[PDB]
């Protein structure tokens, strides 16, 4: 079973325009192949399917735990999205908007036009390209090493695609997402390589960086860095998977200092809220009459 | 963000042997277009999605959570379908397996050979005819009412394909966990129902139950009623979402009594272990060896 | 715009009982690459985007009408998936009818489980392997003798796989479906040949039949022609169309025989009505109750 | 059986230039999850799925009609995509045009290739990010207030898809085509409503509009309504289907008066021909030969 | 079995400038449906399945020697394609390139990310869609006289793409490969239809061209006729397949000249590097140390 | 560009049989996720977007020679398939089959029904689930290092799967074509891991093997080993990719025993023919025409 805590990994700056092609390609670090619903589906799965859960105790906390902290990255990424394609963030309400005038005349030449058709201007389970997440993403054999060995390749992986992302905007938002992401990534990455070690002997946190390339280079993951989160294994349950230190200890691949689990969620910070946007008719065309049967709820 | 308790929503009886037919199709609740990935996902990025958090924070709070729930209920299929496709449930070691004797000669012969080949004898994310699932089974459009309008619709698409696998798998472990979802699922089709009423007057929730058949007349939802769990609204959350109340209230649509918000999660039941099932290399041909080293990392 | 007529276009035998498998081949001329799904869209697109719809009106007309065919072919098609189905045609209401004895217990073990459970018994659009048919079936170039090389292959293909499934189910049901398509996919096939000999001057209807073997050989197929439908190209409209002739004159490629356009569409038969099926809530768990509100709706 | 009028539902005035953009955004009412293609395929099955055709008549009178209004939908949507498409509308033959010059870099830019590459400057049964159209887009489950209640709902998820769009692009082709099928689809909207309203008691079409917006709001549909088109439900056929009165009568969502069914279908407008566009090869590079024969025909 | 020499079948120019949306549109000819990957697959998968490899050799012979030439086709499209998203072709190393730069910043509006976030400024198995391409679009059943029908239309609706695509772009690289491949293609086209014309006596090949524009009107492909290549069919084998020449022979659809088998692959040209681009870090961020590890294996 | 003889990797043996689900199984390992098409494609691109060919020349051969020994390998999976499909292999006439009998009878109840109908009883681009092969199963980022890591993971992926339908079906022609494969697999695996540890200095082929089961527990397996092919990278080129054993030299994981590089291919079998199926009108419902045609071609 799961909880829910209502706040973001992290606090993220609040958007300044809409950039609606800078949130077609931060998609792909959503529903891409490698996007989070990867990361978060593949660990998910791969703990329901865990053979050995006391036998093998210590890597099934892992699994079992990371694809919980994955929950939180599709989430942030979402609001990321969200915040690019935001009209009036944090605005209840917006009056005057005329369909006739075509608000959304901008929409008709972006890359994603779904965002804005089947989307009310919000998020999309897609990648940059407009292709839906699909459960062929996943990867679940049931052997503990080969799940593994995919996983590492998983986070590497994926963690190219944000560079390459990070690369294309320079959008605060989305830098700021993605330097705290590349960071919590490159733990997981540690983790499973950790875990490899420990199961074959193999030294695959050696490998470390791919590509060649270090996160404090990226000035938003070096901020995180500096505020020590590449070493924390964050245990995101109120009193289970507490075997995670087995695994989880040594050195980290990024400075070489020792790696800690910390018990419990990070702070976080507040969810996102895209506000009133008229042309998409979200919450609705004009919120009032609604906001008012909320209020007298209370 | 999210937490997990190791703990499946409900406790599962065991399986008396392998059903590959019966995970099969157990498996169009999971990864189908109306199983529980999709409930699950689209209430997800609804939540995520959601425009006046505050202003319209009941509807908010009531999205946000019953996603939240619907975690829980991926999981449960999952375990389901794991337990129809274990061969050692519960069991750590199996020795003596040969590939060359042809184990899985059977699986051969069964409708999704995937379980066996890309799984490990286990659950996939798929619905019963293989398919993936995929992101165009979410519906999030922004606007409130249209997104509960899918929800109500939603909730009773999947009920009716839960009713549908029940009439064709008797298994037990899948009739319990359907007996059960079918309870939880009413209840949120009750929630969004009442979500409507409140947002538009029209009584969405006497048009329940669809199809027109009582869960009170399938044995297992049934003992779930008497349990009290229609009226259930579980509160999956340390601290946040304390205003389901506003929505939740009044009368269930299974026996007119007054629904209540339960203050966090169920006690549920035990997660489940197929065991080892050395044909599949799950979780290593022979995992003697893994044991001892995970022994040993305790020192 | 379209009209129609609450007929199918022959009139089908009755099923003696449930076949799935037999449904799940057919599904394949249905929803399939090739099925009458494919036919009908590439035609209904070909015709929407037609250029010089009046200089070049012959050819469009061909093009124009026979889509319009096509849709009583999917039309068929479905009603012989639907028969294959159907656990009572033609009964209204069955009782006693209990989900907990596992009513649907043989489809958890058939080919095609989604026939079960996304659809209450009935046809789906898909193939035989449950693949749901997609645009990208269809071809629309604007070139008209490209798409019309395209539309002779189209059809021989389509009737190449009609004889595989005929082959596969013994069904009368499905055979005598099959052996009118048969017959009036010949005709489609025999229509674009003679076309592309106009514009190409090349004698395409010489390379029929494809596969090497007569539809004289099909028994029910044989029959349909005895009738002599396979020189029949009917005029699917009330006013429009009227050049069909220009193109479909001459030789039939099955008996060399002149060919004719038939003014109106065929009597055909009485369209299918698969009854209740109450494990399957369909149309209702216990339709009894709807059925008097539909009576009291005259009054 | 069908029977085909060769005629659009209305008149769509001329296109005055070409507007890939608009013609990508508006294939998402075409081949798109919501689009022409799923109200009209979702009804047609359900049509030939139904189970108790005489028993529950009126309600298969209504299924069975409206999917053949449909047809006439998507040959609408598809004309008005042509129209956006088309370099030479109404005209036969244009010489001198010579592949070398790249008379189609312009396509190069767009959103949508596909339509210069796969189509001949045309339609494609596919949605605004390239999405063909597929067969799960399609619900029909066998039981009647189940497909009813997601009857309601996929033509209500229509409009707002419709309205959005509406909101991408000025275009008089493309909002000419919207307005009508606004009016339209809000009366099967209210069709299905009213169908659900007296199998269960519940009062449907109370919940109308939604998105809470009016189509008396959007002028190209206010045109159509101010002719009466909201009241009409036409009787796509020559003598069956004859029981819609018993579901289609009462008071209009729209403005409150007298639905009434009209018997045969609506007058309708001149089919569309995009012309002739030498560079898509379509009909032909130079079809003079070719009109040449078909001439002879005759 | 199969053997690779590690040459294009043509020398193409080298590539002045990054051309994403030319790329984009070139990748229609290669993982579209009607790309080179298609008429690869469609023709390999046949040769497999060749029921009478020995009673129906000649025609055997023919499907399984186009079929490896095809393999040289998606190879030479792929080499067009990485030209065209090359920043520095040929060149091993670029330094000075910062992330945080945004140096992917043009990517951003680009119609394919894809390229640049999941491929390394690269080549896709995709279509200009973004579709990535499929085995549906292989047709093999089992019956020759069909699949050569099927052929004979795939090969010209191929060509019909590439001339579309080379009305897009007026690239160099892209109409050099699109120039060589309308005649090679043209060559297949007339292959298949003399197959056809012995098979069935039905002059398939006086159907052609299709569309109705000469490959001559071409000037990259009039070039590549120039040199006779529309009337040589290579023998892509050491020793196996000699029986071409039964049906490749008379007259070429082009000019009326005698057509000829050439045993033995065409000269050829050099392979393509795209060279380094370390934005994508491809081959690595800063490659220096693995060609130095290169290099001492040596 | 490339060449192509007429050999198959290896010699199969006949088939006693049709077995269709056997068949449909095997799919997997042709057109599934990690099928054989999936290492062809992956290597294939890979190769033509390779930066730095001559800069990192041993790698890029190891990469565009591997992906050429792949071509051999999706043919010689499809050649088991046929195999296995197969009603007459090696007769080229079987006359008298009337497709009013229902000879494919048999083929409405098996996994694949594609098989029979889409096809003519052969090979199809698809998995185990009748999927098609589609290009995002190929990785191509550009990046060495992350390439050649994913392409460690994904033969020993390619492997588990090879394993498990071996474990499935016991037919010799499906075991042979494994036993082959697992032993090529494994080089290939072998050689990914040597180019790591040359990059890295991880020591990947100690990883080795995945799962935890040696390839000469595998009676077919242990006999290619036994013939040494363990120890074999065949340079599949006439002159080029000449520096393979830059890379390609020191202990193989099976045995330790230094491994070679093999100039030019592998004698190999003979290609398979399925011969005539007339149910399937493949090559033709009756080839006597045909054969006659193509006899008089030779003068």
């Amino acid at each position: 079973m799961f909880l829910r805590i209502d706040r973001l990994q992290i606090e993220l700056p609040m958007p300044k325009e809409q950039d609606p092609n800078a949130a077609a390609a931060v998609q792909a670090l959503l529903g891409g192949r490698f996007g989070e619903m990867s990361t978060l589906m593949n660990y998910m799965y791969q703990s329901f399917n865990f053979r050995g859960k006391k036998a093998l105790k210590p890597y099934y906390d892992l699994i079992a735990n990371i694809a919980t902290e994955e929950l939180g990255h599709i989430e942030l990424v979402a609001a990321t999205i969200n915040s690019l394609l935001a009209k009036n963030p944090g605005k209840d309400l917006e009056e005057g908007v005329d369909p006739e005038s075509a608000p959304l005349g901008f929409a008709k030449d972006v890359r994603n036009a779904a965002h804005f058709i089947a989307g009310g201007a919000n998020s999309l389970v897609m990648g940059a390209m407009g292709e839906h997440w699909n459960g062929e993403y996943v990867f679940t054999s049931g052997n503990l090493i080969l799940d593994l060995l995919h996983n590492f390749f998983l986070e590497v992986a994926a963690r190219t695609h944000k560079l390459r992302v990070y690369e294309m905007t320079d959008n605060p938002v989305a830098r700021e997402m993605i330097g705290y992401l590349l960071v919590r990534g490159g733990v997981h990455a540690a983790a499973y390589g950790k875990a490899l070690e420990s199961l074959t002997g193999v030294e695959m946190t050696k490998m470390l960086p791919i590509p060649k390339i270090d996160n404090s280079k990226i000035p938003e993951a070096k901020k995180y860095m500096d505020l020590g989160f590449h070493r924390n294994l964050y245990r995101f349950s109120p009193e289970d998977y507490r075997d995670l230190g087995l695994i989880w200890k040594g050195a980290s691949p990024e400075d070489g200092t020792e790696v800690v689990v910390v018990d419990g969620p990070p702070t976080g910070g507040p969810v996102f809220d895209a506000g009133h946007d008229a042309a998409e008719f979200a919450p609705e065309f004009h919120p009032g009459e609604l906001y008012e049967i909320a209020k007298k709820l209370y």
